[PDB]
């Protein structure tokens, strides 16, 4: 139905008020992701480590957080900004695959992210019907590329 | 003169013959950035650990750097593929900066490394004279935010 540009830009607009940055708004922007995520995905928590048993407001006084947040941010906004982009957008989710190898993940939680993520940004905001569908369409392709990358990798995959 | 988009553009298509991927030419777009580096920038080898010795012909046979040949090849696909998008763009430059803090590089580099992959991107083709400017342009801002962001961090910096 939707094509890549229009995804893209569906995606971009719905990060307009949770853009990267230095200022403390952009740095909420990212802490607040997490707070969102342990709070609402307590058992996931786990992949951090250090981290198993922080609750929002252990997250929310971590400069581990603050720049973590900054990070995830800053993904998520690339895949928004690149996915026009196919093979731009796939280079980038191997990369990310590649670079997650050390958390030994259950590999169905690249689909659940998208969850997560549009979960979070309810956790702020609206995100309108469209928006939500893009972030879901984009997120399948993530999902798609990452088990094919995790098979190609000799790694465990759904 | 140009705006962002037009630098996007520019950049983006200078970059389409060599694109990340997974097939044996994709390596090759990636692998011959660092035999191109090597054998012209010789003194840049002593931050690549274990490999301040390798020829051209040692990176061609190297696994490190058909992987690592990917990696750079891809941030320079993102930086052309979100230039339009200043915030986002910021971001990704203080990334790449906080990733390579390991490395303790000379801070005027980081304007030099567009030299190095432009001279590049004559190490395979054509690259007219909008999109050499248009890298230049690209990399005077990349340049611009490093040293804001390592004055920031209290690095050192030009
Ligand atoms: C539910 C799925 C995911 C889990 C459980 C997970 C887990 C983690 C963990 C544990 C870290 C290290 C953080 C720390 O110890 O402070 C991390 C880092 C990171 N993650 Fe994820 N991750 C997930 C999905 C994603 C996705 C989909 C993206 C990209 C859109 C992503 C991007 C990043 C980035 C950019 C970092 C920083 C380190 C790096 O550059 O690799 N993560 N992740
Ligand atoms: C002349 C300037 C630069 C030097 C000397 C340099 C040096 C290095 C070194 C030594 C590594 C580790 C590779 C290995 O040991 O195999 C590395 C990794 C990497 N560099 Fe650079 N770098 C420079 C500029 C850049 C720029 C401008 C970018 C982004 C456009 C970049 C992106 C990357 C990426 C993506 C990696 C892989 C690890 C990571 O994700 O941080 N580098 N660099």
């Amino acid at each position: 139905s939707m094509n890549r540009q229009e995804i893209s830009d569906l995606c971009v607009k719905s990060l307009e008020g949770r853009m990267v940055g230095t200022e403390a708004q952009n740095i909420e922007n990212g802490n607040a992701f997490y707070r969102y995520f342990f709070t609402n995905f307590p058992d996931l928590r786990v992949y951090f480590k250090g981290a198993e048993k922080y609750t929002a407001d252990d997250v929310k006084k971590s400069e581990r957080f603050d720049k973590q947040g900054q990070r995830i941010l800053l993904a998520c906004h690339l895949l928004a900004n690149v996915y026009t982009n196919e093979e731009v957008f796939k280079g980038y989710v191997r990369e990310t695959i590649n670079r997650h190898r050390i958390y030994k993940m259950d590999p169905a939680l690249w689909m659940a992210f998208f969850t997560v993520f549009t979960g979070y940004l309810e956790s702020v905001g609206s995100l309108n019907d469209q928006q939500k569908a893009a972030w879901m369409a984009l997120g399948k392709e993530f999902n798609a590329e990452s088990q094919t990358h995790l098979k190609n990798s000799n790694l465990p995959h759904v």
